[PDB]
């Protein structure tokens, strides 16, 4: 009866748009279940054969922007998330799953910027990221949010958004 496995550290962000870890075969009924259009996928290393085969069963577009581990306090970067972020605003490509490996840093730092777009105050923004991150809340994702200069991106419409 009870059967779906929403994939690690899974939430809903917004409207077409969710976060998560690292699917496996597990997750797949789950995640079929949304009627993805996109993955945003944030590590470097190549898609395993099993998720290949399960993006195209269900026609589902990866873009894979490969953003290099680094542990505390050793480089977030900044190009990389900001070419996410421009694949993650354009409705087209919604639904859309943002994840990396658990869905904390990488992926936290993304829906990060994307909340500065939208306007929240950091103290909230933070308090998200921390929600996930839990006891791996890095002072350096917070930070790189903090300094995160939103002048390129403010132009852009959000009229998919719950908060219009
Ligand atoms: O605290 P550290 O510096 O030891 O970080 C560990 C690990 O924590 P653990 O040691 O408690 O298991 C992290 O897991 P969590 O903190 O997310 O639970 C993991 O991040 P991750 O989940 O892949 O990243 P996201 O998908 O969230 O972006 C990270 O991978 P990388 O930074 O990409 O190299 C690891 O670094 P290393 O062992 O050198 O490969």
């Amino acid at each position: 009866e009870l059967h779906l496995i929403p994939p690690l550290n899974f939430s809903m962000v917004d409207n077409g748009i969710f976060r998560s870890g690292f699917p496996d075969s597990a997750n797949f009924s789950f995640l079929q279940t949304l009627g993805l259009r996109s993955i945003i996928y944030l590590c470097p290393e190549p898609y395993p054969e099993s998720n290949l085969q399960f993006l195209k069963s269900n026609g589902i577009r990866l873009f894979q922007f490969g953003i290099e581990g680094n542990k505390e306090p050793f480089n977030i970067p900044d190009h990389k998330i900001r070419m996410a972020l421009k694949v993650l605003l354009d409705e087209k490509n919604h639904p859309v799953l943002i994840h990396s490996k658990r869905g904390k840093h990488r992926t936290g730092c993304l829906v990060g910027c994307l909340r500065k777009l939208q306007k929240w105050c950091l103290t909230s923004i933070f308090d998200e990221y921390q929600r996930f991150a839990a006891a791996k809340a890095r002072v350096s994702d917070q930070r790189f949010m903090e300094i995160f200069d939103v002048s390129s991106f403010s132009h852009i419409p959000m009229s998919f958004s719950c908060s219009i």
